[PDB]
């Protein structure tokens, strides 16, 4: 699997980008294999704009 994080919550909490979990339930992105291949364009059609956010977020995805 080689995903440190179990639910897209833990993993939202652990950088701290809990406030847009709505967003990712809205846009059917439910677990965390859903997330994997994210780009910044869909993180845009989210409603998640901010690039210091998308940054975070995207980065974190690398890291796993």
């Amino acid at each position: 699997d080689g995903i440190p994080y179990r639910t897209v919550s833990e993993w939202l909490e652990s950088i701290r980008m809990k406030r847009y979990i709505l967003h990712f339930h809205s846009a059917g992105l439910d677990t965390m294999e859903c997330v994997l291949e994210l780009t910044a364009e869909d993180l845009t059609q989210m409603g998640i704009t901010l690039p210091g956010h998308q940054k975070r977020i995207l980065c974190s995805i690398q890291g796993f």
